[PDB]
């Protein structure tokens, strides 16, 4: 990947000069892989801090950023992300803007790692009120981002990040944008395997178009994730073809633990009509009333080789 930073309207240049983070402030420890995804390869890395103060950071590159265009636009992103505080939100440190590879985003390092994985884990032992509790995190976080008409766009429970605090972070917000334009547009994924299609609502696997309501449709998976501690949705359901499934007049099954009014929520985020969904304001409203009426006392079970739904 080759960028011609020549290339880049200067007014663009200086704007976003304030987000952009320099190699005498970052070393990337490109040889301390914390994983890839869907779009990107994420590592260790240690920033300076304006008195010089050594920061241990996660540097993500955004491997499906190549062109000018792309960069350009990322760029206008990049400004607008870099100005959002909110203690649900990750923070963005700034960006690496490169002439010979993809863009680069900083990012707090996160101690906990992902939501997903923290109540997967057997040895931990959450309560309905937990679980709860972390999804209720998460929507405050989705409705700062709704308030600043911000566009998640790949919203799941991997993309909740637990920081020292436990503090639950929404992350990734915006940058599987690209990703997205180049695989629904590809001749190698007319089958929509490489995209996470599971949590995407019906109109987005449509129309390819995203909005904050079918953010909230993504949520609702999220709370299904949650409640089932980590299962994956729709198993061998992983193409376009869930549009199909979905068509038949089907949703994921009302997990366990899950409580009806919790499940009635999810029902309503998967509204056929996206107009009809509940804002992210309403759902922090509802889940807060939910969450309070549980005292901690109702761990959730599950196993490994079967997904417990809710049966008596
Ligand atoms: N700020 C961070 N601190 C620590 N680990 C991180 C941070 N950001 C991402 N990671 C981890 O890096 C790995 C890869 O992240 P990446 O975001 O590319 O994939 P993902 O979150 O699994 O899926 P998606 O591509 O849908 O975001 C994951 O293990 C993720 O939890
Ligand atoms: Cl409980
Ligand atoms: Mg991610």
């Amino acid at each position: 990947v080759h960028i011609d930073l020549s290339a880049l309207n200067p007014e663009l240049v200086q704007a976003v000069q304030h987000v952009v983070i320099g190699p005498s402030s970052l070393i990337v420890h490109f040889n301390e892989v914390i994983g890839r995804g869907h779009f990107g390869c994420v590592y260790h890395g240690t920033l300076l801090d304006n008195d010089g103060k050594k920061i241990h950071c996660a540097v993500k590159s955004l491997n499906r950023i190549t062109d000018i265009g792309e960069v350009s636009q990322f760029l206008t992103e990049g400004i607008i992300m870099k100005d959002f505080s909110h203690p649900n939100v990750l923070s963005l440190l700034g960006i690496c803007l490169r002439s010979e590879g993809s863009p680069l985003v900083v990012l707090p390092y996160m101690k906990h790692g992902d939501l997903r994985n923290f109540i997967r884990n057997e040895t931990h032992n959450p309560t309905v009120k937990d679980l709860i509790g972390f999804g209720l995190q998460v929507a405050k976080g989705m409705k700062f981002l709704a308030s600043k008409k911000f566009v998640h766009r790949d919203l799941a429970a991997r993309n909740c990040m637990l920081d020292e605090k436990f503090t639950v972070k929404v992350a990734d917000f915006g940058l599987a944008r690209d990703m997205y334009d180049k695989e629904f547009d590809s001749v190698h994924n007319k089958t929509g395997a490489k995209l996470p299609v599971k949590w995407m609502a019906l109109e987005s696997l449509q129309t390819q178009k995203f909005t904050t309501k079918s953010d909230v449709w993504s949520f609702g998976v999220l709370l299904w994730e949650l409640m089932t501690r980590g299962a994956p949705p729709y198993p061998d359901v992983n193409t376009f073809d869930i549009t199909v499934y979905l068509l038949q007049g089907r949703r994921l099954l009302q997990p366990e633990y899950c409580p009806d009014p919790l499940y009635e929520v999810m029902l309503k985020c998967w509204h056929p009509k996206a107009e009809m969904r509940p804002s992210f304001s309403e759902l922090v409203s509802r889940i807060s009333a939910i969450f309070s009426t549980f005292i901690g006392e109702h761990y959730v079970h599950v196993n490994a080789t079967y997904v417990n739904v809710k049966e008596g």
